[PDB]
């Protein structure tokens, strides 16, 4: 029973369930303010991306599009098949203080259930043509579930410049388990501000985990 | 007479003479504060520089340091040579609206006079080792001038990405001449905090012209 708003908000979330309690106790959540930024050799992240993107589902938090198997990346010279990718406003991520208007996620998962998301910023701009696919078709309400008509891939909705930020996080929606790789990418994509309203007006407001404490940890950048 | 404090300073540069009006009456006037951002497919900028440092000037409104003929790098088919290149402190340029604690300027100039600055960021951190063979030296008067030991290589103080900002501007000390090209690298270098003290207390204080209006003008990302 969490949400964004309210009494079951983002500061209660670990009062709410006992599976929940690294909302609470955690020293390594997400999203963070990246401000403790550090330059470092990163080695670039092969993405292996096939046009794979089947269903979209509204589900009260989020519009979540789910990807079929045989897509992934590579980090750390492991397997992460991409899942699904979703989206928050505003930006959950924050860039030395500032928000983005929009971030996206790409969920993903070894063999293992190790998991690894990429983050991309979005910047009012140019409608989004791959996002207007989604968009055409996206579930007024929550527990609702489209197909798409035409399989999308998702390295379209990536830059072209692959230069990123790494951190050892969580996943920002309970339960908020740590142990996630975070590859958030420097270069930002664009949107409309019409495809931000909309996603905005349906989801009924902020759709942001508050930035957490960095504690001991440092943001690498490529 | 012109300054960077008092009734001599950056307010009031275009009164004080004829020479100075564009600091008056100039609308691409530099430094400004890049947060008008547009992505554009900038060619790579070429530079050939040897090891050619000579000199180092202490002119009262900063550290000079003059380099031998023969570098140079190539921006849209032309060659500009390097000329000399010198530092404020903090940054003359600002990045969405914040500073950095320092910035360096590599001016050059092709055949015909036009003028091509590099700007480059540097933030706090390791004791930058091309920096202490000057900083060592560092006249502590105006007027003075110490020849250096050996030759510096500038490409050393230039980052290894050099994914850069592009905009049409002005010097940024009278006559602030416009027709300016900017090129103000992204990946920021690394300083100590008392290489910054040293060079502030030896300046007497500020040395950055306020950032001025964009105007009409955008910034180019690569
Ligand atoms: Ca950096
Ligand atoms: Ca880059
Ligand atoms: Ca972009
Ligand atoms: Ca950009
Ligand atoms: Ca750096
Ligand atoms: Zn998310
Ligand atoms: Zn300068």
């Amino acid at each position: 029973g969490w949400s964004y708003h309210g009494e079951h908000g983002p500061e209660h979330w670990g009062d709410l369930k006992d599976e929940y309690i690294m909302c609470k106790i955690g020293k390594n959540q997400s999203p963070v303010d990246i401000n403790r930024i550090v330059d470092a050799k990163l080695k670039p992240i092969k993405i292996e991306y096939r046009a794979g993107a089947t269903k979209v589902l509204n589900n009260g938090h989020t519009i979540k599009v789910s990807y079929e198997p045989g897509s992934y990346i590579v980090v750390d010279g492991i397997k992460f098949e991409l899942k699904q990718f979703h989206f928050h406003a505003p930006s959950e991520h924050k860039l030395k203080g500032q928000h983005y208007p929009f971030e996206a996620h790409f969920v993903h998962a070894d063999k293992h259930g190790n998991l690894a998301v990429i983050g991309v910023f979005f910047k009012e701009g140019r409608e989004n043509p791959i996002l207007e696919k989604i968009w055409k078709v996206m579930p007024e309400n929550a527990g609702e579930e489209v197909k798409l008509a035409h399989k999308i891939n998702a390295e379209d909705l990536l830059p072209k410049d692959r230069d990123y930020y790494r951190y050892s996080g969580s996943l920002t929606t309970p339960p908020c388990s740590e142990g996630v790789r975070w590859i958030v990418m420097e270069e930002e994509m664009e949107m409309s501000k019409e495809q931000i309203e909309k996603f905005r007006k349906i989801m009924g407001g902020d759709t942001n985990r508050p930035v957490q404490p960095l504690n001991a940890r440092m943001i690498m950048e490529k």
